[PDB]
């Protein structure tokens, strides 16, 4: 049955069709919502999988039940039979990660979605290559500060003991280090993986912005450290345009975001190495990034220089603390070109976005918690936009990190 | 289902597990496929046979409660409500029932970050009521008691419950104490443009409007399936706070106030399958609730811009964030302003903080705490706030707290 949802700003109504094409799972049953929890092949089941993707591909293209589409039907069903698996074609690739994207229902950047440049890497089969193919999408993604959405994608699981894996979390992180009293410098968020770099022989210069290298997994062998070359990583130091002791902060950081450890699924094929990268919303850094007590957790130095009252929670130190750190954020990479966009912006064009995938696609789904901004939740227009989930295909998923499944040889 | 559900906190890796969603009785809206936990809304009279099994629910628990659960007085207890259902076709909960049914469906509000106060509740049993004067008495009484001079106490009033569903005792205002809004020919609104439409409905019934910025509207109560009637709250029971900034001089020439008093009267109370459709209740703000919300949505106060003009910030570029800067200055103001005037009132992070401790209790002494992420979290500052990170379980246990519709939509006018 076709659901309607409401914005209660403006009352404009949607009607939601799309809903009735979902076939995984929420994590919610009608008994229990688990709307804020953050983690709810053989021959035999893929074809069916394989099928269903065949089939909106060509009907996406307007040529379903084209003899063009039987054919691929006939050919993907012998080639499961003889093999066990499938390959897809250069353009159902593209089309898959493309669609991927879109049905993300965590994104608010999802406006962009056909805009992706597609790298395929699947002929890859060392984590030289590895380094080879991830360097080419950094240098492209980035543009020199022109940033463009880009995806590569590296060859698809086959017998689960040969995954090819990015073990790290973006491609650009800063390494975080348990110190010996017991804070942290650098980025509490990365100790672990910083750890494991170290072990594998990384020199950490234990500053605090330091890169980490790119950790490789190709076709399930021991992973091997690289060195991205430092003039493709971009950078911005951070300063504010009223606050001129903002510099002496001595904070920047990286103008690519790019997760790398998520799993991309097309018509039952699994891509468990699939490194994506956009440009960032301010707040993932300024908010998030910089704010988060598990974080740089930079509140409380930037509120004693703005010689704020910190006693009392109810005089909103933090919150106003928090405000001119994502001025700052925005004012440097606006001065320095680096694309970004304000979280106002952002959630004004995903509005926009819902709008036209009502109108093309008969919905869109969409994660409220995750899609309304860890600040001024209701002065921007989705926190008052009533949003359906549903889990379509092709789609991002989470898996685990390998260093909890992989045996050393 | 399974017997139990794991909630992780991703700020502290604390983890909780959940077997009171085992006792859940009505659906959710969700299902397998799809979720609705951001959809705001995801006659009728109980015959005997529905009502049987859901008063007996409600008496096992609150002898289950009161550690008498299969005693003589439990089965004596089930014994004579189930002879006064099958006689009268409904039946009448003790005091104790009353006040424990109440206190729990506060207890059970998934939406109330205030719950950690849930059993200190003021109980005010209405149900003798039997015209609209007697209802502007008790209301009258309610919230003299509720204000306490700034000390605010919360407090519940119940009005008889529902009998053939056209007997109704409603409040048709949505809280007790709230401003009018007029619609201008020009197509601008003074006052609250959230409550036009009531205040519409006032004016229709008789009442003379000041048509000013702060009018509070007067009572409008149906008594018994009656029309309503209007009253209007002596002025000297509605404590109010000036606005103004501890840094701002001009803060205050914005000339903007406040009510101290929340109090929610178009809910409807659901006890043993009984149906209180007027249950006035009241706590005390939490300054967003104020000063994010009524103030700053568009749809309401709307002085984000002026507030935004004053501060000279650029208002040019979204990306200066000045209406970011100006929502603080206001919360920070009525905060402030609240405090000052030694009213009653609580912080977004203070609130969260308890209720952080509040669900934790609750998860080890009840085997856990229905939660909605999505009005737990405030409309500002969310990732600071500890509830941000924290994962909930949604669902729905009795007594509770419902929706109902407008009783204008549906009275039958005498
Ligand atoms: C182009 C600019 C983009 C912007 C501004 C943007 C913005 C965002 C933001 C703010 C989040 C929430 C992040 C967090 O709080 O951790 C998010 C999540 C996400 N984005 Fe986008 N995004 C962009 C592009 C992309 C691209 C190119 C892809 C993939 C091809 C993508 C896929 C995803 C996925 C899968 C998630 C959530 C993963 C999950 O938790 O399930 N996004 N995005
Ligand atoms: C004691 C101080 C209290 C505080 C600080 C508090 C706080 C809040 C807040 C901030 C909300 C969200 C309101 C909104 O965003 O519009 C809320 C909702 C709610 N509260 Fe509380 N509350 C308190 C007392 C109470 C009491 C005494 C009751 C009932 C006995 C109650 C029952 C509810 C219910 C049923 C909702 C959600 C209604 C809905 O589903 O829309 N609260 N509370
Ligand atoms: C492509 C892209 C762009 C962007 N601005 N942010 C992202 C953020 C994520 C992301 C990052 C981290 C997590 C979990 N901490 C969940 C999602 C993934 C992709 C992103
Ligand atoms: C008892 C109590 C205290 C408080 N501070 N806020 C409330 C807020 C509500 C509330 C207010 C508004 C709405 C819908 N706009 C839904 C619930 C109900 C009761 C409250
Ligand atoms: C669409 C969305 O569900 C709606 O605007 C909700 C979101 N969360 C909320 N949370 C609270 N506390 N109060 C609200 O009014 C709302 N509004
Ligand atoms: C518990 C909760 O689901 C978790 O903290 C989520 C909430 N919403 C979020 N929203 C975004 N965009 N990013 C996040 O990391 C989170 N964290
Ligand atoms: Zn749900």
């Amino acid at each position: 049955r076709f659901l309607k949802v409401k914005n209660w700003e403006t009352e404009v109504v949607l009607t939601d069709t799309l809903h009735l094409k979902s076939t995984l799972e929420t994590g919610c049953t009608e008994y229990i919502c688990m709307g804020s929890i953050m983690h709810p092949a053989t021959k035999d089941q893929l074809f069916p999988l394989a099928k269903e993707f065949i089939d909106q591909y060509y009907s996406s293209i307007k040529r379903f039940g084209s003899k063009a589409h039987m054919e691929r039907l006939e050919e993907v069903n012998k080639e499961i039979d003889t093999t066990s698996t499938y390959q897809l074609k250069d353009t159902e690739l593209i089309y898959g990660a493309k669609h991927a994207w879109r049905n993300a229902s965590r994104c608010v950047g999802r406006i962009q979605w056909s805009k992706l440049q597609v790298f395929d890497a699947r002929d890859c089969t060392t984590a030289h290559g590895m380094f080879n193919y991830i360097c080419n999408h950094v240098k492209y993604a980035t543009n020199k500060g022109n940033l463009r959405s880009a995806i590569t994608i590296f060859p698809q699981r086959t017998d689960g003991k040969h995954d090819f894996r990015v073990w790290n979390s973006q491609l650009i992180r800063y390494a975080g280090y348990k110190q010996p009293d017991g804070s942290t410098l650098g980025d509490p968020a990365n100790v672990q993986f910083t750890e494991i770099c170290i072990q594998q022989g990384w020199k950490p210069p234990r500053g605090r912005f330091d890169v980490l290298p790119l950790l490789l997994q190709a076709n399930g062998n021991d992973p091997e450290l690289f060195q991205i070359p430092p003039e493709l990583v971009l950078e911005v130091p951070i300063r504010h345009p009223k606050f001129e002791w903002f510099k002496d902060l001595g904070l920047k950081w990286y103008g690519l975001p790019a997760v790398s450890n998520m799993l991309l699924e097309i018509g039952g094929l699994e891509f468990s190495a699939c490194p994506f990268s956009g440009w960032y919303m301010g707040t993932e850094i300024g908010v998030r990034d910089y704010c988060d007590n598990s974080r740089y957790n930079i509140l409380e130095e930037v509120a004693k220089k703005m010689n704020l009252d910190m006693r009392k929670t109810s005089s909103l130190w933090k919150d106003q603390a928090l405000v001119e750190i994502n001025i700052a954020v925005l004012y440097s990479f606006q001065s320095d070109k680096v694309t970004i966009v304000d979280h106002h912006s952002a959630t004004e064009s995903f509005i926009k976005h819902m709008e036209n995938e009502y109108r093309c696609r008969g919905g869109c789904p969409a994660d409220w918690v995750w899609i309304v901004p860890p600040m001024s939740g209701s002065i921007t227009p989705v926190f008052h936009q009533e949003m359906l989930n549903y889990r379509l295909t092709p789609s991002f998923e989470y898996q685990p990190d390998p260093w909890n499944t992989h045996v050393w040889k």
